[PDB]
C-alpha cells in the first residue's frame, strides 16, 4: 500500500529552485543533513531527561555516513526522535511554506542558497545532489514508513518493511551521476571536518 502526495506549491518551488539554480557550493548539503540529524538527536535527549523509558527503542546517540559506490548511494542514519507519519507528510517535521517563503525573501535580500538551513529547509539541500531520496523513520509513538520522492512535485509514504530501525531517521540519496565525488572517504571527511566539526554526537564515517 503506496500512498501518492502533492507537495504544497511552496515547496515544489523550492525544490525545484534547488534542482535548477546554478549553484557549485553543493558539498554544504552534508552539513544540512548532520544538522537535521543533531537536531532529532537533541529532542530525544532533551525527552529522556524526564522521561528514560524514551531511550528504550535504544539508548546511543549518534550519526552514521554510510556511502555504497554500487547502489550509488549516500546514507545518513542518525538516532534521534525520528518522524510519526503524521509529521512525515507534513513536509519531514518542518515549517517548509514560511521557511520557504523567508528564504525566498533572504535570497532577493542577497542570501545564497548555503544559507538554507537557517530557514528550517536544510533538508531539501539533499537535491542539490540526489536525484531521489528515500527517508526511512522510526518515531517511539508510530510505526516504521519510508518516504520517497525524485522531486517532480510528487512524494510517496509506505510503510516500511526493511530493517526495523529501531528509533531515528534514514536519508537515502540517490546520486546524480556527476556528484558520485560524495561517496569518496577522503571527500566526507573533508566536508565534515569543515563544517561538522563542533557536532556534540560521534559522527562515524563507514569504509566499504
Ligand atoms: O527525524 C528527524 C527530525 C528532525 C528534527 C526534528 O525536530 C524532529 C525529527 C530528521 C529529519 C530530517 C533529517 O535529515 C534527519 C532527521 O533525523
Amino acid at each position: 500500500e503506496v500512498e501518492t502526495f502533492a507537495f504544497q506549491a511552496e515547496i515544489a518551488q523550492l525544490m525545484s529552485l534547488i534542482i535548477n539554480t546554478f549553484y557549485s557550493n553543493k558539498e554544504i548539503f552534508l552539513r544540512e543533513l548532520i544538522s537535521n540529524s543533531s537536531d532529532a538527536l537533541d529532542k530525544i535527549r532533551y525527552e529522556s531527561l524526564t522521561d528514560p523509558s524514551k531511550l528504550d527503542s535504544g539508548k546511543e546517540l549518534h550519526i552514521n555516513l554510510i556511502p555504497n559506490k554500487q547502489d550509488r548511494t549516500l546514507t545518513i542514519v542518525d538516532t534521534g526522535i525520528g518522524m510519526t507519519k503524521a509529521d512525515l507528510i507534513n513536509n519531514l517535521g518542518t515549517i517548509a511554506k514560511s521557511g520557504t517563503k523567508a528564504f525566498m525573501e533572504a535570497l532577493q535580500a542577497g542570501a545564497d542558497i548555503s544559507m538554507i538551513g537557517q530557514f528550517g529547509v536544510g533538508f531539501y539541500s539533499a537535491y542539490l545532489v540526489a536525484e531521489k531520496v528515500t527517508v526511512i523513520t522510526k518515531h517511539n509513538d508510530d510505526e516504521q514508513y519510508a518516504w520517497e520522492s525524485s522531486a517532480g512535485g510528487s512524494f510517496t509514504v509506505r510503510t516500511d518493511t526493511g530493517e526495523p530501525m529501531g528509533r531515528g531517521t534514514k536519508v537515502i540519496l540517490h546520486l546524480k551521476e556527476d556528484q558520485t565525488e560524495y561517496l569518496e572517504e577522503r571527500r566526507i571527511k573533508e566536508i565534515v571536518k569543515k563544517h561538522s566539526q563542533f557536532i556534540g554526537y560521534p559522527i562515524t564515517l563507514f569504509v566499504e
